[PDB]
This record gives C-alpha cells, sequence and structure tokens, in this order.
C-alpha cells in the first residue's frame, strides 16, 4: 500500500478527467531554499498552479516546535492544516511543487504518512508546466479554494516511515546502521563528505556514520527534476547514482533516507521506493538533528 504514487502530468489529467468519485486536490507543496529568495506562498498564489490546488505549507505543516527543521508535523498540526486547507479524507491529493520533486515528495510523503488515502506526487510540476498541462494561472488570495474541512488522520505511518533519532543513533552507536540499513543521505556529496558546509550555521557538514551519499538530485532528471519512470529508468538512475556516489543499496536491507532536514531525504526515499527499494524510511531529524543531538563525535567525514 504505497503512501503515495507518482503521477505523471498525463496520468494526472487522465485522473482528473476520469474522476467521478473523489475530489482531486492538487497540492502545491512548493517550498524554496530561503537562499533562492523565492516566495512559495506568493508563487502559489500568483503563479500558475494546477487547477484546484491547495498550497501545502511545508514549513507550517511541520513540527515548528522542534528545534530541528522540517520535522514531521504532529497529527494535530497536520489535521488542522488539512482542515484549514479544506482537504477531505477522500481527496485525491496530487502533490507537486514548483521546483521539481523538491518539497513535493516530502509533502506527498507527509500526506501519505499521515494516512491520507489517495496521494499522488505529481511527477512533476516542471514537466506539467513544460508540457502545458492545465494551469490555473489565476492569482488567488487563498492557499486553498476549498472551505475548511474537518480532516482527521485516522491512521499514520511514522513508525513505518520515519526513523527517529533514537533508532538512528542506536544504529550508528551500535555500528549497525550500514549493516542493517541502506542509509542514504540526500544532501550533496560535499555536505555528506564534510567538504562543503551545511546550509545551517550551527551544523557542521559530514555524515552519519553508516550512511552513504545519495544526493537527491542524482535521482531526479537533471533538468526536469522528474523522478525517472518506475522500472528501468529509475533503476538506471538509481544504479547510476549508486555508481557515481560509490554507494551500495543492498536489496536485503531496509533503507533509511536522511538529508539535512528531512525534506530532500524524501526525494531520494521516494526515488528508492519508486525503484522498488522496500522499507525505506526517512530519518526525519536528518543531519541537522543528528549533529545537534549527537555532537561532532558522530560526524563522519569523507566516506567514513
Amino acid at each position: 500500500m504505497p503512501l503515495f504514487d507518482l503521477i505523471s502530468p498525463k496520468a494526472f489529467v487522465k485522473l482528473v478527467a476520469s474522476e467521478k468519485v473523489h475530489r482531486i486536490v492538487p497540492v502545491d507543496a512548493t517550498w524554496y531554499l530561503p537562499s533562492w529568495k523565492l516566495d512559495n506562498k506568493v508563487d502559489f498564489l500568483t503563479k500558475p498552479r494546477i487547477p484546484n490546488s491547495i498550497f501545502f505549507d511545508i514549513d507550517a505543516i511541520s513540527d515548528k516546535k522542534s528545534p530541528y527543521p522540517h520535522m514531521f508535523p504532529t497529527k494535530k498540526v497536520f489535521d488542522d492544516a488539512m482542515s484549514n486547507l479544506g482537504v477531505q479524507k477522500d481527496d485525491i491529493l496530487v502533490v507537486y511543487d514548483r521546483v521539481g520533486n523538491f518539497s513535493s515528495p516530502r509533502c506527498a510523503w507527509t500526506l501519505g504518512v499521515m494516512g491520507h488515502p489517495k496521494v499522488y506526487l505529481l511527477n512533476n510540476f516542471n514537466q506539467y508546466r513544460e508540457f502545458k498541462y492545465p494551469l490555473d494561472s489565476s492569482k488567488v488570495a487563498a492557499f486553498s479554494p476549498y472551505p475548511k474541512s474537518h480532516y482527521e488522520s485516522s491512521e499514520s505511518f511514522q513508525d513505518k516511515e520515519i526513523v527517529d533519532y533514537e533508532e538512528m543513533f542506536q544504529l550508528v552507536k551500535s555500528g549497525e546502521l550500514a549493516k542493517k540499513f541502506n542509509a542514504f543521505d540526500a544532501r550533496s556529496l560535499g555536505r555528506f563528505e564534510g567538504t562543503e558546509p551545511e546550509p545551517r550555521s550551527d551544523i557542521p557538514s559530514g555524515h552519519i556514520p553508516g550512511t552513504q551519499p545519495l544526493p537527491y538530485g542524482s535521482l531526479l532528471d537533471p533538468e526536469t527534476k522528474t523522478y525517472p519512470e518506475a522500472g528501468e529508468a529509475i533503476h538506471a538512475t538509481l544504479e547510476k547514482a549508486l555508481k557515481d556516489f560509490h554507494c551500495t543499496l543492498d536489496p536485503s536491507k531496509p533503507t533509511i533516507c536522511s538529508c539535512g532536514t528531512g525534506v530532500s531525504g524524501v526525494i531520494i526515499k521516494t526515488a528508492l521506493e519508486l525503484a522498488g527499494v522496500p522499507n525505506v524510511r526517512l530519518y526525519d531529524g536528518s543531519w541537522t538533528e543528528w549533529v545537534l543531538k549527537s555532537g561532532p563525535e558522530w560526524i563522519a567525514e569523507n566516506r567514513d
């Protein structure tokens, strides 16, 4: 039972066109690196969206109480968000973002993890726009065109989907992380290697011992940022990424994805699941939490 399926623009419009039962709520989960000086909210409101889109605020729909970035939202924050956005349980949520499988996977995954029955990750809005799929180019003054709903996650899959620090640390402390898991870090190789800084000032780069660099971009088409198609394409991409970054993905091991903050970790997590890699979890705390909770002792550099 996939937490969300990728959906191509064509499959999406097919889905929309064919849908007789379920509301299809595209979910713009656009979130930008602050470095980009873009405004995801303004972009949602004022840049073309997939018709009937809600905006999924990656930032707001997170554990903002956590000292760690992009921490999975609490059930309440999530439900309230969904409610606020008028998301109904029955909605087919089709998540996209303006970047290209950047925050949308995180979002699709969040929706999925929070047990939303039907969640698609549009793969992706870039291609959707490139190929002129239906855009609501109207400027809106709402992050949702839908009346507030009473959305309540009946089930969630954090346990199956999110590696907590405790487990991450134990796995690493026990030196069993690499043994028991394919542990991939979606951050740049440079950040993984500690050769390049974390986008955070309080956090040195480097990696969790036992993890491997799988920079999320390696798993997306370089220009369109689409996930390669399931099957040969994603496998070719995945194996190439694994080759390029001298990584192992043991099909017998479950997988942990992490990154700096847990957002791009879902990008690769999604790519891995797309590639049919089973039991991929996101170390949501990711590198940031890792560093903050573990200290410099638990920071591996290069490929250590």
